Parts: C-alpha cells; sequence; structure tokens
C-alpha cells in the first residue's frame, strides 16, 4: 500500500523512454520533439506594430513553446498541476492529471501532506507520458486579485521552476494556473506568466531545453499568442 507507488515509481525510474511508452495511459502522446517552438510558430505571423518592451532572442524564443493541449498528453519530464492545498485531486486539471496518471498519484501526494499557495512539491507521474509532476496551489481570486495575490501566482511558477532546477530536469508544462475553479481573471494571468518566464528564462536558458505554456481553452490560446509577441519579440 504505502510503498506501492514508491516501487512503481522507482521501477519506471530504469525503463528506457520507449519502454515507458508501453505503460502511458494513452497511445496519442505529443512527443517533445514535435512540439514547436515560438521561433517556429512565429513563422508568418503578424506582430502588430507596438513601443518594444523587450529585445528580440532568438535564443529564448527557442526554448518556450505556446501549445493547445490536454496537458496529460505530453512526453515531457514534468508537467505542473493546478493543485488544492490538501493535494486531494478536484475538478480542474488536477482531476485530468491524477485520472491519467492513476491512484498510486494520489497516494505519493499523501505522503506529501500539503502544499502551501504559490509553492510546490514533486511527485512522480506514474501512467502520464510526464516522467514528474509538480504541483503548486495558485491564489483564489474570487474576480478581483490582489497584488499580494498577483504575486502568489508569478510564485507558483518560480517554485515550479526552482523544483525543475533543484532536480535537473530539462521540459516542463504549465496549465493556466488559477484561472479555472479559483477564478483568476485570464488576461492578466498570461501578464504575469509571459514576464515571468522571459526573466526567468534570461537568467535560467541554459538549464532547459522548454518551458511550453499549454492552455486548454482558446480564450487562452487567443490571450496568450497575442501579447507572445510583446514579451518573446520575432522582429
Ligand atoms: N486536461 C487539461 N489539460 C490542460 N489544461 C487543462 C485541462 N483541464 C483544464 N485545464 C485548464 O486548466 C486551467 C486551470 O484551471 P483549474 O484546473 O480549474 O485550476 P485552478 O488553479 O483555477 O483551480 C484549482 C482548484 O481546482 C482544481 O481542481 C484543484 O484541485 C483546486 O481545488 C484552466 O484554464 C483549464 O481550462
Amino acid at each position: 500500500t504505502s510503498t506501492d507507488w514508491k516501487e512503481a515509481k522507482s521501477f519506471l525510474k530504469g525503463l528506457s523512454d520507449k519502454q515507458r511508452e508501453e505503460h502511458y495511459f494513452c497511445k496519442d502522446f505529443v512527443r517533445l520533439k514535435k512540439i514547436p517552438t515560438w521561433k517556429e510558430m512565429a513563422k508568418g505571423v503578424a506582430v502588430k506594430v507596438e513601443e518594444p518592451r523587450y529585445k528580440k532572442d532568438k535564443q529564448l524564443n527557442e526554448k518556450i513553446s505556446l501549445l493547445r493541449s490536454d496537458i496529460t498528453k505530453l512526453e515531457v519530464d514534468a508537467i505542473v498541476n493546478a493543485a488544492n492545498s490538501s493535494l486531494l485531486g478536484g475538478g480542474g486539471v488536477d482531476g485530468c492529471i491524477h485520472r491519467a496518471a492513476g491512484p498510486l498519484l494520489t497516494d505519493e501526494c499523501r505522503t506529501l501532506q500539503s502544499c502551501k499557495t504559490g509553492k510546490a512539491k514533486i511527485t512522480g507521474g506514474y501512467r502520464l507520458p510526464a516522467k514528474y509532476v509538480i504541483h503548486t496551489v495558485g491564489p483564489i481570486a474570487y474576480g478581483e486579485p490582489s497584488a499580494s495575490q498577483a504575486a502568489e501566482l508569478r510564485s507558483c511558477y518560480l517554485s515550479s521552476l526552482d523544483l525543475l532546477l533543484e532536480h535537473r530536469l530539462r521540459s516542463v508544462a504549465f496549465p493556466c494556473i488559477s484561472t479555472g475553479v479559483f477564478g483568476y481573471p485570464c488576461e492578466a494571468a498570461a501578464e504575469i506568466v509571459l514576464a515571468t518566464l522571459r526573466e526567468w528564462l534570461e537568467q535560467h536558458k541554459d538549464k532547459v531545453d522548454r518551458l511550453i505554456i499549454c492552455v486548454f481553452l482558446e480564450k487562452d490560446e487567443d490571450i496568450y499568442r497575442s501579447r507572445l509577441p510583446h514579451y518573446f519579440p520575432v522582429a
């Protein structure tokens, strides 16, 4: 029981990544190689002219992706879970991740007992194509977030990336933390995420191959695609 997850986790750890594929809950996973970068995705896109706020950086544009997808399908080192402080699961992407990873994910989460807002903890990925899950707890906005809550949201992304770094992982996908059940406005969240990932990549670009913005609703897809050229200029 309380070593079930331990055994499975350690077991999957030894498998080659195409041995792992047989164990994935899905057969339609998305390999990282097939996820295009922002440098590629920006070819042919009309950037409406603006007062510039960032320098174009080819190399940083190679390390961020925006993708509309179910995040459980991404074959990356880690997907980030928009969790609750109890790590019990829930009806948003937390529920998709728990169902796709399996009941053994729940058992590891029980040993981690809680997660504070703006903080993060890592578990194994189990049946998920992703090797690990980084669980973080966003602020609960109730429509109109406070400045301290804008800081908590930024802090979920930084604590998540800090854990990536400590565990020497190089690919991660993020869902739109706090914007579902926790009610953060989608526009204000994306401004914070994009500013945060740019500055983080300025300082740590050598340590990762890809940060992925995994959006789920068209609304966030539209929001992010329109703000990406401001934070990651291409011309
Ligand atoms: N399968 C999916 N793949 C990727 N993104 C998804 C998926 N399903 C939903 N999203 C997007 O994920 C984004 C985040 O929405 P939410 O998941 O509510 O998270 P929160 O931080 O606001 O609420 C956390 C609470 O609810 C939780 O269940 C926890 O247990 C907590 O109790 C939205 O844009 C979704 O469209």
